[PDB]
């Protein structure tokens, strides 16, 4: 099967600040040697649901995977509705190999003191927009295989960083399309 | 068939200001659970072909679809050369089901007073560039299923919004790649 | 076969300033009527490896192709490891037709004094980020079929243009995803 996703509902599945305070909408569609990805993030409860002037303007969502491409429980995203697509839900409560969706380790090597600088190609940096308002940019940084947390074999992280005061708003961002080279 | 498009010629097919004043170049390629889209817009005649200081710096192009995924005549885009790909033209003068190209209604629900705020994930916001000049950004906003005009079941709209004075130029923008989750 | 690439290693394959001073990481994945592309560029030696205040802040990488979609030797990119994917390397030392990966000549016509202005849709313009640092934007311009150098039938060029002083840094940029309409 060719799509791994969170499902497209709004049921919380993620930790921005506290457990299951947010919905990460993530779809990874296998296109041969690349995955076509689509992501967005919504705070449902907790600090990011009604930001203050002191809420930290830098949020990292970590997906850590094992040797089989299966999500580790220490990830920010819950394993419960992260699986292969079946209709607008997921195939079952199971541990299905997903190595063909994992980021290529040659393109995106793990950090190593071998070389101090990792290659910039391990990241994608762009802007998305808070509240879908054109004057409210948020930087999205997607990083591949840059985590070493908990013995992970692969990782995809999504960081959202900004400078403007978005106090008294709900964190919610426009959708972002991306791709990356896959392992096989 | 896996691509719906306008064809890649420059024959006017769209209304920015007046009927058939512009060429919308749009290609939607089905990649499983996502469409890979590519869009751009050129004013051939009318106000946007030679903008003035008062030309409105906000243009919305609406594609409205019925229950079968077929374009409604009240759309900004003409039905005549919007169809499935056949060579660098289209398969025929016909009404072909296209539900698998439509934006997913769970990911991108229609507006409803049920909840005041629609989800920001229903939009993509980025920049394209007028005249392909790097100092001339134009905001592109792509919105999925946010129209209710004329009983539509689905919609894709492309809005172009800017602040700089582009008077005495022809509206024409760089190409923009995007994706979205599909209905089945 | 459905992917043409440089391979994902870091072995220099490109000229920014001098021959084989850089690694262009480029993957072109055929998705029907579009290619899904992914690019980045790293200076390994030469001026761009340790920029000065006078290093030119505009770098054009040219891929020129013949009638068969095969890379011309006068391109910036070396032919040696540019080929169809086989594992994380390439299929062989050969000249394999690649017309289905070439940019569509109707969408992206060659320049002609027929019409002074080429269509802006022949370019993609966006930002990538030097060193994967969010405060270091670099403009990427991707252009399709705009070269006439050396009798080429098709071309893809990647230009990187910036204004900030990045002296004493190594040129290296985040990855950029794009698509374009193909020839058949």
């Amino acid at each position: 099967r060719r799509t791994l996703w969170t499902t497209p509902d709004t049921s919380p599945n993620c930790k921005m600040s506290t457990e299951k305070d947010s919905k990460l909408t993530l779809t990874l569609t296998k296109c041969g040697s690349q995955v076509l990805g689509n992501v967005s993030l919504l705070a449902v409860t907790g600090e990011y649901h009604q930001m203050t002037a002191t809420t930290k303007k830098d949020v990292k969502i970590s997906l850590l995977f094992d040797e089989n491409g299966i999500l580790l429980p220490s990830s920010s995203l819950s394993k419960d509705y992260w699986n292969y697509r079946s209709d607008d839900s997921i195939v079952s409560q199971k541990y299905n190999n997903a190595v063909p969706f994992m980021p290529n380790l040659t393109a995106y090597p793990k950090p190593s003191a071998q070389n101090a600088k990792n290659y910039s190609r391990t990241k994608i940096i762009s802007n998305v927009y808070l509240g879908a308002l054109t004057y409210q940019p948020v930087i999205i940084t997607i990083a591949f295989n840059q985590e070493t947390e908990n013995g992970c074999a692969y990782s995809i992280t999504f960081t959202f960083t900004w400078q403007k005061d978005y106090s008294a708003q709900q964190f919610d961002v426009t959708s972002f399309t991306f791709s990356y080279l896959t392992q096989e």
